[PDB]
C-alpha cells in the first residue's frame, strides 16, 4: 500500500508550512477532530450565508469555488476541522489566548488564501447556538458576524488578491466574546489583575462614526452584558485610538466630530517619547484609505482631512493614546 494517513507532519508538508508551525500542529493533533463533524455549506446555501456575512460578491464567488473537499483536499480538511475545534473548545471563554492558527502560504490554491474564511463559515452554526443559549437577539449575533465581510474586503484592498489574514481577531467573534451593539463593538475582557472590563472597538473603520451613534452604543453596553453575562460585571471600557490624541485639539475646535468622541474618554497614559508615530498609519487608514501616495495628492475636503495632513507636513506625528470610559 502507498497511502499515508493525515498527521502533523504530513499536513505540515502538504501545505507549505514552516518549521515553527510544528508545535501548533502537534497541539491540534492531541486535540481531537470536532465531536460535531465539520461541514462547509455549498452552492446557494454558501452564497446566501456569505452574503448574510456581507462578503463582497467577487470574493464570495472565488470562495465558494475553491471550497475544500474532505476527500479532495485531505490536508486542508484535517487542519480545518482541528482549527475549528481549537476555537469552539474555548466558546464563551474570553480568557483563552486569541489563537486562530497560522496563515497558509499563498502559492497553495486560492483555497489556502481563503482557509480562514472556511474556518469562519464552519464555525458559524456553533457560535450561533451559543448566542441562543445566552439569550442574545439574532439580529445582534448576525450584525456581529458581518465583520467577516469587512475583513475580506480589507484584504483585497491591502493586496492584489482575495483573502482574510485577521484570523486572530475573528476568534473573538467566533468564541462569542464580542458583540456589535449599534455602531460599536464590545468584547468581554479581564485585566492582568482580574478586573473585569469591556474592550471597545470600531468596526467598518473609515466610515460615518457619529457622536449620536457612538453615544447610543455606549448606552447599550452595560444592560446588554448584564443581561447575557451577569457575573463578569464590567463598568468601564478600555481602548486606544488616534482619536484620543490631544494633538488633534491644536486644529479642531470642541464641536468637531472627533473631538466630541474624544470627550467620552478619560485618558490614562502620557504623551510618548518625542518622534513616536504609532498613530500615523491608522489615522491615515481611517481618513483616506491609504495606499501610499504623496501627502499633497490626498483630498482636502474637511477640517479633519485638512488637519491630518497639515500636521504631518509640519513634520510631526500622530499618537496612539489610551484610556477608559465609564459605562452609563
Amino acid at each position: 500500500g502507498s497511502h499515508m494517513m493525515m498527521d502533523p507532519e504530513t499536513v505540515r508538508i502538504a501545505l507549505g508550512l514552516e518549521e515553527r508551525t510544528a508545535a501548533w500542529l502537534t497541539e491540534l493533533d492531541e486535540l481531537g477532530p470536532p465531536a460535531e463533524p465539520v461541514r462547509l455549506p455549498r452552492g446557494e446555501e454558501a452564497r446566501d450565508l456569505l452574503r448574510r456575512l456581507e462578503v463582497p460578491e467577487l470574493d464570495a464567488e472565488e470562495i465558494v469555488a475553491a471550497a475544500p473537499d474532505p476527500d479532495r483536499d485531505p490536508a486542508l480538511w484535517w487542519l480545518l476541522e482541528r482549527t475549528h475545534h481549537a476555537i469552539v473548545r474555548h466558546m464563551g471563554d474570553h480568557r483563552a489566548k486569541p489563537r486562530g492558527g497560522p496563515p497558509l502560504p499563498y502559492e497553495g490554491g486560492a483555497a489556502a488564501r481563503y482557509f480562514h474564511v472556511y474556518v469562519f463559515l464552519a464555525t458559524v452554526p456553533a457560535v450561533r447556538r451559543f448566542h441562543a443559549e445566552r439569550g442574545i437577539p439574532d439580529e445582534v449575533g448576525w450584525e456581529t458576524l458581518t465583520q467577516l465581510g469587512e475583513l475580506v474586503a480589507i484584504h483585497r484592498r491591502k493586496y492584489g488578491q482575495g483573502g482574510m489574514n485577521m484570523q486572530w481577531w475573528t476568534t473573538y467573534h467566533l468564541r462569542g466574546i464580542l458583540y456589535r451593539l449599534g455602531r460599536l463593538q464590545f468584547s468581554l475582557a479581564t485585566g492582568k489583575d482580574g478586573t473585569p472590563h469591556l474592550g471597545l472597538h470600531v468596526p467598518e473603520w473609515g466610515g460615518p462614526l457619529l457622536p449620536k451613534a457612538y453615544d447610543e452604543s455606549l448606552h447599550r453596553a452595560r444592560p446588554f452584558f448584564d443581561r447575557h453575562f451577569p457575573e463578569h460585571g464590567a463598568r468601564v471600557a478600555w481602548g486606544s485610538s488616534w482619536m484620543l490624541d490631544p494633538q488633534l485639539e491644536e486644529y479642531l475646535t470642541e464641536d468637531s466630530n472627533i473631538i466630541q468622541l474624544a470627550r467620552f474618554w478619560t485618558l490614562t497614559d502620557s504623551a510618548p517619547e518625542p518622534g513616536n508615530a504609532d498613530g500615523d498609519s491608522s489615522i491615515l487608514e481611517f481618513v483616506f484609505r491609504y495606499n501610499g501616495q504623496p501627502l499633497d495628492e490626498l483630498p482636502q475636503r474637511s477640517s479633519l482631512e485638512r488637519a491630518v495632513i497639515a500636521h504631518l507636513k509640519a513634520g510631526r506625528h500622530w499618537h496612539m493614546r489610551t484610556g477608559f470610559v465609564k459605562l452609563p
